[PDB]
């Protein structure tokens, strides 16, 4: 509702960050930029936000926090508060946390008290940033002239960045793997995702680190926040959950993983290899089998099917074997029904899942919160879009980081599965641009 045409010799990616920076740092507001299928949504100010937590759920408008407290499926109570917040705004956004999946496989008293489930806003203005234009959403006056002045002074130029070691192991990632390979060979489980948090020695820009690690990455979300205390950024190499207005639900497993940006022939190598090895062939098809078991729960009668099986997704650092999975959402289910029935995804937990689930809780460093669960963006028309939190970057206080993981099977050895997780890291690593 009012448009800006977009300026010649400029990426949409680098205005929209720019945007980012610039513009809420004016005002000093908190938002978060989604990028979903050419469009870059810049969800700027908070008009309300909804907080789930293990214990309670919290609404807070103007300076009014509103207390409730809640039983039974996490899903429900948000999906409550998150329609509440609709019925006002046309999209709210947010992130929903690992520990939002855990309920649906007996384990919410394993969550300590204040733990986050989600964080949920409706943004007093949106920006949406295209090839296209610049569309503008209830954007104010003081707003709309902090944009033009943007616009002038055009984009900064990106510095160099700086580098990062990710080749210790603080946290033991080593000998955690050996723990669950241990656990498989028993019988326990058949995998599950271990991970490890790499510290950030020296705080980043985010909205510069965004831009330049865009470049250089071809995910199927991106974002950038600065939301209640946390910074985070990342290229989601998968959607995890997809409800469209007219009721198609769509979630994309990965599984299997080979580097890539390695140079072309040596990518090529790689990529045979990922598609001929019967080790990947079998995981992914054991992956696209438990998520269309659990698109079943909520969609129509016979309507689960594989769209795109088995084909190679490149993402970056790193190329994985993909499938699409597409449903019709049944009308006794919703679109939190459908997060809650493929969250957390399988790609990053395990199988079986409540197996998996739980042996997280024991071998990983818990709570994940952000990482593992989605960047979501929802709307008033039923709309639910919800990214994979992996490859990305996260500030809470003082500290900084990157995490990432590895499938680990009966097979799995320790240093290998370090390795693979240095393949993931690069995908951050060499576009880290430091705050000055
Ligand atoms: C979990 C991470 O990445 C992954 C993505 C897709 C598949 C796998 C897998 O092992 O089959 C995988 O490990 C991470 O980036 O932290």
């Amino acid at each position: 509702s009012s448009s800006i045409p977009m300026p010649a010799g400029v990426n949409p990616a680098d205005l929209a960050a720019e945007l980012a920076a610039v513009v809420t740092e004016s005002v000093d507001e908190d938002y978060l930029l989604y990028e979903c299928d050419g469009q870059w949504v810049l969800a700027a100010g908070v008009q309300a936000m909804v907080e789930l937590d293990s214990d309670e759920l919290r609404v807070i408008r103007d300076g009014v926090t509103r207390r409730q407290q809640w039983s039974g499926r996490p899903g429900a109570a948000l999906g409550e508060a998150v329609d509440r917040l609709l019925l006002e705004t046309d999209q709210a956004f947010g992130w929903v946390a690992f520990e939002f999946g855990v309920h649906r496989y007996g384990l919410q008293q394993r969550l300590a008290p204040h733990t986050p489930l989600a964080r949920v806003f409706s943004p007093r203005t949106r920006i949406m940033v295209s090839e296209k234009e610049i569309r503008l959403f209830d954007a104010g006056i003081r707003h709309r002239e902090a944009i033009d002045r943007l616009l002038a002074t055009g984009v900064r130029e990106v510095p160099q960045s700086r580098s990062v070691d990710v080749s210790d192991d603080p946290s033991g990632f080593r000998r955690r793997v050996a723990v669950a390979v241990d656990e498989i060979a028993a019988g326990r489980y058949h995998k599950v995702i271990l991970s490890r948090c790499v510290e950030v020695p020296f705080a980043i820009d985010f909205p510069l680190t965004y831009r330049l690690g865009r470049r250089h990455n071809t995910p199927v979300r991106s974002f950038l926040l600065q939301l209640g205390g946390i910074r985070a950024l990342g290229y989601s190499p998968e959607l995890v959950t997809a409800v469209r207005a007219d009721g198609v639900v769509i979630t994309e497993p990965l599984a299997g993983t080979r580097a890539l940006g390695r140079g072309p022939a040596i990518d090529r190598l790689a990529r045979d290899d990922l598609e001929s090895n019967s080790k990947e062939i079998v995981e992914h098809a054991i992956s696209v089998r438990s998520s269309l078991e659990e698109i079943t729960d909520i969609a129509e009668p016979g309507s689960a099917a594989v769209i795109d099986f088995m084909t190679v997704r490149e993402r970056g650092s790193v190329q994985h074997l993909g499938s699409t999975i597409r449903a019709r959402l049944d009308p006794s289910s919703d679109r939190m029904a459908a997060l809650e029935a493929l969250f957390p995804a399988v790609t990053a937990s395990g199988i079986p899942k409540a197996a998996g689930v739980e042996a997280i809780f024991r071998l990983d460093e818990c709570p994940r919160g952000l990482y593992s669960g989605a960047v979501v963006m929802l709307s008033a028309d039923g709309g639910l879009d919800a990214a994979l939190t992996l490859r990305a970057a996260y500030q809470v206080g003082g500290r900084t980081w990157l995490r990432a993981g590895a499938g680990i099977i009966e097979e799995s050895e320790p240093e290998r599965e370090f390795e693979e997780t240095c393949e993931k890291l690069s995908t951050l690593t060499p576009y880290l641009v430091a705050r000055q």
